């Protein structure tokens, strides 16, 4: 009867690039649990709406201000005396208060952090651990630790350097758990760091914004060797895959419908998506490469269509601007066959229960799900147990560098430690 | 009866740079209480036993599996029965345990964590926030929010670059709320990072591992005038005052007796402690430079001695490889008149009760004290609660970027809130 929500609170904090973003604290008898939400720079056109002030006296414009205000005297209120236990109905609840398709008068931002804080409150009711609530709330038949993938060399908006494409990621597929796969990883990544700094100097190997080297490269298939020489001098030889994120949308210019693989330079250099698919074959046939994420612009369904069947069975190819973790753009990527994985972002759709219909939906249709990060990351570690949770087997979450990414990874590594020897590790398909 | 330490249980978890560090968890009826310990790069000589395991098979020998196994396999079956409000009692038994001079034995990466850990579990058994609990052991008679002094630009062995000392900072001293000051810092940032890409261009404005910039800079001078131009551009021109860490001991070679400017460079430029006094004199005279931490080696008590005195009212001294949070090395440094301010870093002693010691003998003999993160971090947040509790008024826990830090900074948020707008803020000699 005293099992209820007590309250609600929400603060402006900062997030890992040093801009505010959302927290939320839901209070109960059980204690006060927090949730703080993430932010890209990269966002799809067709992500739910992050709402900022504006004001260009407080961060320049990108203050939480009005989404914390939300918060705290429209969604809170709502909130106190309901029984947590209800995330469906509570999530329900907050998009009928928003009552707009984008969670354009509230924000996704507000909402987002009262979804995740509601169902940290409702674990800890039941007696379990996050990801066994979420699981449930999931239907998920087996938890299995996932396979992180390293974004190890950033370029793109992430990355002070020419290199065009955002992301490109090493992932121990081959480990046996996931504390194997965590510290090959940051073994590799060490390696890395004395490889670039030889071959570009010491200036070459400072940080992007998911702690990983930003060298200064601008050819696009340069960081590939690279890998895979910092793959062998670690040795672990044979246990690594390569991830990619394009995130080609970035370098689309839907006027001269080309892609600008120079835009952070002086110079363009334009490039057709023939041109793309080239490279994209090329890659996929030189390296182990096991997955491609945005290869082509977040519209363009026909070219995702195209190298999802001519990678079929060798590439997953990652919808994440494509499918901005929504129903409805996966319902039109799935009748296109234009993608084979999700990228889940939970603030693409701002609700617990919308990013969870979202990967049921794409893996009873066939498709992988890698949890995702964004690249404004904070302390929050929900995506641990989320990505566990949902037993997809792989999770971006950034290089084994920087607390925001670190932070993920440490739970995960306490997540394997409650589960035992005999928990499952990995993406069966890589394995 | 049934209010004791229940359980000890430590992990290997990664830090920000991804190297291993130790985390503990002590469980008791009122929850499991966990911290992790943080590590330098730039450490001292005299700092206690960071203990590794040197298997070259394992995070090329930077494992701290021994730490942890000293943690499970004897610390925690000591403490377990234990009440855990006896924070001196505990601390104490810890330290004969290990029975050496510099927790050589069982490390003090095992013994910190259980310390920290500890005074959490008590915190809870007391009722109170961490901050609280820890001021009631501190003897602190007025709580305060500090001022953070906010490592922007990244030099040393933090960064890949050719600047040879390693932090150039800046503190908003004439902000008047945590809030404000925290703001004003991530704005000067954000105007930092577009100064710097325009006269270095965009390879220049990737961070280091404190969250700075690293640009590509030699001289020791130059990051100066960017500041005052970034804090300026930022529209709090008057506001801020700039911190200095040299970090010397890295550049000093005891041989030559001469600092290397140039140690990062294939090159060596070789100077005198005469020609770095010259140096200091003209930056307290040219900005509003209110500390200078390490401007020496850590032996040259002579060095610090002169330049506190030369200084004395405009501009605090801070021992930090001098002093390393050391009650035996403080009483060296408050005889010769070596320095007039604490660096305190838990970690350079490795027990609760030994840095609170440390903090009252300093402040005790008319110092401040700036509590201090390492530059290798963790999602822990104990230095927040801990600065507060000190009520010493200064903070450095990195630029506003990278979740190991501003975790920190968000906790600070959370504590300001906690205490009400009747809070005091800063460093009252620079207000
Ligand atoms: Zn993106
Ligand atoms: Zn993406
Ligand atoms: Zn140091
Ligand atoms: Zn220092």
């Amino acid at each position: 009867s005293h099992m209820t929500i007590q309250k609600v609170h929400g603060r402006e904090v900062l997030d890992s690039r040093g801009n505010p973003t959302v927290e939320v604290e839901v209070t109960t008898e059980k204690g006060v649990f927090r949730s703080a939400v993430p932010s890209g720079a990269s966002t799809g056109v067709y992500e739910a709406c992050e709402l900022r002030d504006g004001d260009k006296k407080r961060y320049v414009g990108k203050g939480c201000l009005q989404a914390v205000k939300n918060v705290n005297e429209v969604i809170g209120p709502a909130l106190i005396g309901r029984d947590e236990l209800k995330q469906e109905e509570l999530d329900t609840l907050m998009l009928r208060l928003d009552g707009t398709p984008n969670k354009g008068k509230l924000g996704a931002n507000a909402i987002l952090g009262c979804s995740m804080a509601i169902s940290k409150a409702a674990a800890a009711a039941k007696g379990v651990p996050l990801y066994r609530y979420l699981a449930s709330l999931a239907g998920t038949k087996e938890l299995r630790l996932p396979v992180p993938c390293f974004n190890v060399i950033n370029g793109g908006k992430h990355a002070g350097n020419a290199l065009p494409f955002q992301e490109f990621m090493i992932a121990p597929v081959k480990a046996t758990s996931f504390s194997e796969a965590l510290r090959m990883g940051s073994e590799v990544y060490h390696s890395l760091r004395g490889i670039i700094k030889k071959k570009y100097g010491q200036d070459a190997v400072n940080v992007g914004d998911e702690g990983g080297f930003a060298p200064p490269i601008k050819d696009i298939n340069e960081p590939l060797p690279i890998l895979m020489e910092a793959i062998e001098e670690a040795g672990h030889r044979g246990k690594f895959a390569i991830c990619m994120d394009c995130a080609a949308s970035e370098t689309y210019d839907e006027k001269k419908q080309q892609y600008n693989l120079t835009f952070k330079s002086p110079e363009p250099t334009w490039v057709t998506a023939e041109q793309l698919r080239e490279t994209y074959c090329k890659w996929a046939h030189d390296y182990p490469i096991v997955s491609i994420e945005d290869p082509y612009d977040q519209d363009d369904f026909a070219g995702f269509a195209g190298i999802t069947e001519a990678l079929k069975g060798k590439t997953q190819i990652v919808g994440d601007d494509l499918t901005v973790t929504n129903t409805e753009r996966i319902k039109m990527a799935i009748e296109k066959k234009a993608c084979n994985s999700l990228l889940l972002k939970i603030n693409q759709i701002g609700t617990i229960s919308e990013a969870i219909a979202s990967s049921k939906l794409c893996m009873e249709n066939g498709w992988s799900v890698m949890v995702s990060h964004r690249s404004g990351e904070t302390e929050d570690t929900y995506i641990a147990d989320l990505v566990v949770a949902l037993g997809s087997g792989q999770i971006k979450t950034g290089a084994p560098c920087r607390g925001e990414r670190t932070a993920k990874l440490n739970q995960l590594l306490r997540i394997e430690e409650e589960l035992g020897a005999h928990a499952k590790f990995g993406f069966p398909g890589w394995s």
